[PDB]
């Protein structure tokens, strides 16, 4: 039983390489372009984690972690950019369990999914 990832980004290139080296570590890895096909998603595939990108078509990325949150506990992690502290504050604030900013390392992707799947 590999973990369910669930990567939500709209820009192909980012959500592609995080799906490639996810599936290469051994995760299950499905893809969602835009908030209403991740909220659903979610509920049909319940994943074991997200990856959420904080910049979806307009705030989405705290609207969808608000959504999900209304209904599912699974481990959220923020993807957002290095230079804005507000964006790394604000989901944690609202039930994201993490963020990781961009450009982030291979390792540091893994890593924090790791640790976010088996937090305490």
């Amino acid at each position: 039983m590999d973990k369910k990832i669930l990567v939500v980004d709209d820009e192909k290139p980012i959500a592609d390489i995080l799906e490639f080296n996810l599936r290469k570590e051994g995760y299950e890895v499905h893809c969602a372009h835009d908030g209403n096909e991740a909220v659903e998603m979610v509920e049909e595939l319940q994943p074991d984690l997200i990856l959420l990108d904080i910049m979806l078509p307009n705030k989405d990325g705290v609207e969808v972690c608000r959504e999900v949150r209304k209904k599912y506990d699974m481990p959220i992690i923020m993807l957002t950019a290095k230079d804005s502290e507000i964006d790394k504050v604000i989901g944690l604030e609202i039930g994201a369990d993490d963020y990781v900013t961009k450009p982030f390392s291979t390792r540091e992707l893994l890593a924090r999914v790791k640790a976010n799947l088996r937090r305490q």
